[PDB]
């Protein structure tokens, strides 16, 4: 299992290593790009040729509040090769920059997208759309308010426009926590859990929608077009799960080449106090679930979480499931099923060392285009002032 050194980065919190960095690492053509905060809090951008281990690294003019692990960096490359990057939010005005030129690590000034509803941003996420355009998703609101906002970047006009103002409706009652993926056919997939009130134990259910027209209209797997916005009552339930089953929020999802969705998360068995890793997927006709490992060690979300929220990639039913577990010494770990429906899941460790509070993020585009799995790997703590730890790209042997 081959580790490619990048550079040392901040490790006192998990800001560089959350599951919801979309993306920390991204390939365009034969170049791979990475982003992180250095030990002084500066946003660093880097790139290499995929056939080299020599990085060009550039400390930008920007800093982030790295003591708040919410305040992540998400990046993406558009069809003309410009880096788009958004960073350093926890209910704050939008921070968004772009490369000054194709493939450049140098950024211009902070810019608006649409200039509307950009005062209270959390969780910036980018996804590439067919033809070179980009999608941007974020949570708008402070003091417990949350709403999913979705924009599109037209490569042609070089501008952002709003796609949905209200896609998921909490009806002034509840919040949602979501994840998305744009499949190899350009379909946008969306899944989420509800959170009924302040407390994490009030998370419940896994819901799903998809769009074939870059976010304008939305469908269920069973073919019905949604009447928007999507509420508790009309949502498609991929998996019905109660409150108080240790169901976690804000994980990740993927799809196979055929456009079938796969969702990776965790929750406990009814007759147990031990959360277990899960996969939920739809085969075109039915939703299924499987438990990935047989953990022994209990924990509860109520009141550092001992396991990481997961990532997955899929190849025609074959699943590679990336996680981290105190039971395995907090190494980077992988579970593999030849066939998601029927195989036993074989577990291996991808690092021989602990990465502690690390969660996985991966080069989504390299998997889609080249079927290679590269992970952003760095030891971090749930913040003790520790020395910055080396960031690697882990090039996975499968
Ligand atoms: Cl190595
Ligand atoms: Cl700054
Ligand atoms: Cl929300
Ligand atoms: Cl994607
Ligand atoms: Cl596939
Ligand atoms: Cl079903
Ligand atoms: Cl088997």
């Amino acid at each position: 299992q081959h580790l490619v050194e990048v550079g040392k980065g901040y490790s006192c919190t998990s800001v560089n290593t959350t599951v919801f960095r979309n993306n920390s690492l991204v390939t365009h053509g034969d170049e791979q790009y990475i982003s992180y905060y250095d030990n002084d809090g500066y946003l660093v951008l880097g790139k290499r040729k995929l056939d080299s281990e020599q990085w060009t690294l550039h400390r930008t003019q920007y800093q982030g509040n790295v003591k708040d692990a919410h305040n992540i960096i998400s990046m993406m490359i558009d069809g003309e090769g410009y880096i788009h990057v958004s960073f350093d939010h926890h209910g704050h005005p939008l921070n968004y920059c772009r490369s000054i030129a194709p493939g450049s690590l140098e950024l211009g000034d902070k810019m608006p997208m649409t200039g509307v509803d950009e005062g209270n941003v959390t969780y910036p996420e980018f996804y590439p759309l067919s033809g070179g355009d980009l999608l941007f998703v974020y949570r708008s609101g402070s003091s417990g308010r949350g709403n999913l906002v979705m924009n599109r970047y037209s490569l042609k006009e070089h501008k952002w426009t709003r796609v949905q103002d209200i896609l998921i409706d909490g009806e002034n009652k509840r919040n949602a926590y979501w994840q998305l993926y744009v499949d190899e056919k350009g379909t946008i997939h969306l899944s989420w859990v509800w959170r009924e009130t302040w407390h994490v134990e009030t998370n419940h259910d896994i819901c799903y929608a998809r769009s074939f027209d870059n976010g304008v209209t939305w469908y269920k797997t069973s073919g019905e077009r949604y009447e928007l916005p999507i509420k508790l009552s009309n949502a498609e339930y991929a998996c019905r799960l109660p409150q108080n089953c240790e169901l976690i929020n804000q994980t990740s999802m993927s799809a196979d080449a055929g456009g079938n969705p796969y969702i990776a998360t965790y929750w406990r068995e009814p007759n147990s106090d031990v959360p277990q890793y899960r996969i939920v997927w739809n085969d075109g006709k039915m939703w299924h679930q499987r438990q990935i490992t047989d953990r022994q060690t209990p924990f509860t979300l109520k009141g550092m979480i001992p396991i990481a929220r997961p990532r997955i990639v899929v190849e025609g039913g074959e699943v590679f499931y990336i996680f981290r577990d105190e039971e395995r010494g907090s190494r980077v770990s992988m579970a593999h099923a030849t066939d998601v429906g029927t195989s036993k899941w074989t577990i291996t460790d991808l690092t021989d060392f602990s990465v502690d509070a690390w969660e996985p993020s991966h080069d989504t585009e390299l998997w889609k285009k080249q079927r290679k799995l590269h992970l952003f790997v760095q030891h971090t703590r749930q913040g003790a002032e520790i020395e910055p730890q080396m960031i690697y790209v882990l090039e996975t042997n499968m």
